[PDB]
This record gives C-alpha cells, sequence and structure tokens, in this order.
DNA sequence: TAGTCACATCAGTGATCAGTGGTTCCGGAACCACTGATCACT
C-alpha cells in the first residue's frame, strides 16, 4: 500500500477549539485509545478535523455513516482539501432492492429484485483497488461494508499489471481479462469491457472511468495509452498500469474449486436439515436453485446469489465474520464513525 | 408495530423492427408494312 502524503489544501485558518481539539484527539490515538468520543456541536466542522487527523496519521481511513444521504455531501468536499490522494466511496449500489424474502405464513417467495446503480459500484471497485494498491486511501461506507464479501487477498491476486515493452502474450492477456471479469465486447465499448481489433486492444476498466488502448507488437506490449472510452481521445501515456477484477467476488479457479466443494458439503448439510424439518418444498427449491447456480459456476463462475456462498469462497468457517472492506483495509487502518 | 435493511434474472411478452417472402402493374392502338383476288391480257 503505497501511501502518498495526504496533501491538505485548506485556505481556511483554524481557530477557536480546532487546534486544541485536533491535538488532544491526536494524542488520544497516540495513547492506544481504541475507544474515543468527540463532542462536535453544530457548525464545528467535523469534516475538516477528520481530514487533518487522517493527514497526521497517514493511514488508510474508513469513515462510517448511517445513510447514503450523508455520504454524498461530504466526500466531494474532502476531495477539494485532498486533490492529490485517493478519495473513494461505497454504499448500496441499488436504485432499488427487494431482498430474497420469504413470507412463511403465506409461503410466498418475494424473490430478490434490484434496480442496480452504476456509479455506486464503480466507486466501490475504485475504493477496493485504491486500498489494495495504495495506503493513502479514504473510503466512506454504509453499514453494507460489514456484510459478506470476497477476500482482498484474491482481489490483489487476480489483478494483473502490464508495462510497455515487456513481452506478454496477447491471448493470455485476454484470458486474464476474462478471469478478472472483463468481457470481450467486440461490438461496442462499455464499462469494464473491451474489444480486440488486430494487435490493438481497447478496454474500459470497471472501476476506472476512462478507457485504455494498448498496441501489441506481436505478443509484446507495444504501448499503453489512456483514452476517452468512446471518442478515444488519448488523455496521456504511461509505461505500465494495473487492472483489478471488475468483481468483488474475486476468486482464482482454485478458489472457485474450494468454494464449490464447500458449497456442496453445506448443501448436503442443508438438505438433511430441511429433510428433518419436513420443509421438503423449500429444500427442493433451494436444491434446484443451487444446482443451477453451481452448474453456471462450473461453466461461467458468475451468477446471482454468489454472496450467499461467501463462507465457501472466502473459505473461513461458518458463524465467523465474513470478508469485509475492513479486511481490504490494513490492521493499522484509520477508523472514524 | 415499524424504517432500513441490500448481496439480478429465468421467463414471458410482445413491440418493433427488420429481415425475408412476394407485386404487380399498366398502356394497346398503332406500328412495321406484308399478302390472296380481278380483272386484264393472252
Amino acid at each position: 500500500r503505497a501511501g502518498g502524503h495526504f496533501e491538505v489544501v485548506s485556505p481556511h485558518a483554524p481557530a477557536g477549539d480546532q487546534p486544541a481539539a485536533i491535538d488532544e484527539l491526536e494524542r488520544r490515538i497516540n495513547a492506544g485509545e481504541r475507544d474515543v468520543v468527540l463532542l462536535g456541536a453544530t457548525g464545528t466542522g467535523k469534516s475538516a478535523t477528520t481530514a487533518w487527523l487522517i493527514e497526521r496519521l497517514q493511514r488508510p481511513t474508513l469513515v462510517m455513516a448511517p445513510n447514503k444521504t450523508l455520504a454524498a455531501q461530504l466526500a466531494n468536499e474532502l476531495r477539494e482539501m485532498l486533490p492529490h490522494n485517493a478519495v473513494e466511496y461505497f454504499v448500496s449500489y441499488y436504485d432499488y432492492y427487494q431482498p430474497e424474502a420469504y413470507i412463511a405464513q403465506t409461503d410466498t417467495y418475494i424473490e430478490k429484485d434490484s434496480s442496480i446503480n452504476d456509479d455506486v459500484e464503480r466507486l466501490r471497485h475504485s475504493a477496493t483497488s485504491a486500498l489494495l494498491s495504495r495506503r493513502d486511501v479514504v473510503v466512506v461506507a454504509s453499514v453494507s461494508c460489514i456484510y459478506g464479501l470476497g477476500t482482498p487477498q484474491s482481489y490483489l491476486d487476480r489483478s494483473v499489471e502490464l508495462k510497455v515493452g515487456e513481452e506478454v502474450p496477447r491471448d493470455g492477456l485476454l484470458r486474464l481479462l476474462v478471469d478478472v471479469q472483463y468481457t470481450r465486447n467486440d461490438m461496442s465499448f462499455t464499462r469494464g469491457s473491451f474489444r480486440v481489433r488486430g494487435d490493438t486492444v481497447e478496454i474500459i476498466p470497471s472501476y476506472e472511468e476512462l478507457a485504455v488502448r494498448i498496441e501489441f507488437f506481436g505478443d509484446e506490449i507495444e504501448a499503453l495509452y489512456y483514452l476517452h472510452p468512446l471518442t478515444g481521445e488519448v488523455i496521456r501515456q504511461v509505461d505500465s498500469l494495473r487492472i483489478f477484477p471488475a468483481t468483488h467476488y474475486v476468486a482464482g479457479p482454485e478458489r472457485m474449486a474450494h468454494a464449490v466443494s464447500a458449497i456442496e458439503e453445506e448443501l448436503a448439510e442443508r438438505l438433511a436439515e430441511l429433510e428433518s424439518q419436513g420443509k421438503l418444498l423449500e429444500a427442493q427449491r433451494l436444491r434446484m436453485r443451487t444446482n443451477y447456480d453451481i452448474e453456471m459456476m462450473r461453466q461461467v463462475g458468475f451468477c446471482s446469489g454468489i454472496e450467499n456462498y461467501s463462507r465457501h469462497i472466502d473459505g473461513r468457517g461458518p458463524g465467523t465474520p465474513p470478508a469485509t472492506l475492513l479486511d481490504y483495509f490494513p490492521e493499522d487502518f484509520l477508523l472514524v464513525i
């Protein structure tokens, strides 16, 4: 995690309680205080104090807010004070979301339905990449953060970097693009997708807004270039760049194998459980749904309900905390709630 | 008794297009000139 210094551009002049408060909070955190409280009255500007504390500590910060409403107004403001560091975002990426719900009394299956937002997931993946690519990363998170996730381990593993001049098989590059959830959209150009024409390859990464054109000298990386996605305007050129998986359900083929194994084992477990319960209808419905799900893992590796198998994918045990953006954070990560 | 909770998609469902199957339709009297009798003569 390469942590660039949190360059603070604050034309405001701190006064009143700001200096003493920041100093005492700083020494508080220095004192190993795993539990701290702040009394910030209205108009006291908690955002600036949090930014300065993050600057002093130089740790990847996770800030916790209770509703997506709040996150918006603050994160943009901090970017003004931090125009040279990774400022990020994460909340529920759902314009709408009915859960997988079950009216037991009526035996009614209100199936999980969701109108999926785009920019929310974009910023989610940008945040995960930034955390697993640099230490100067600040992320605003809804409680969703503590829900089940994939492993930042595999997140950083599946990611692959390419540099100008280095020999690299283009076909292997496409293979790893597929393995990191990027589609060979040879028809049009879309987010997290890409197209191949001759040695030329043009890709929009899922987290990175812009696109990139790579020219190939046979099976060698001829050159890399930033781009506007559709117009293709080369923003600039850099020798090397990394790509992270477009999914947070990152998992090597071996991790998919282990997840499938544990899924089948706990599937037998739940089969016996519902058989004893006498809930044969529910048992069979779950059985066939997960049968289709595992079929299209063994074929594709992608579907709905993948999260429900996080304990298998992450591989940790039942009842333990599933993977989290906290794992995406270091142990010396800054935390604010 | 109650506000937030958030981890996509088989399968209709037909619109709608957008390809395929087929449509369909006029002017005919002119124009080019060609062709079997009829007195004629023998």
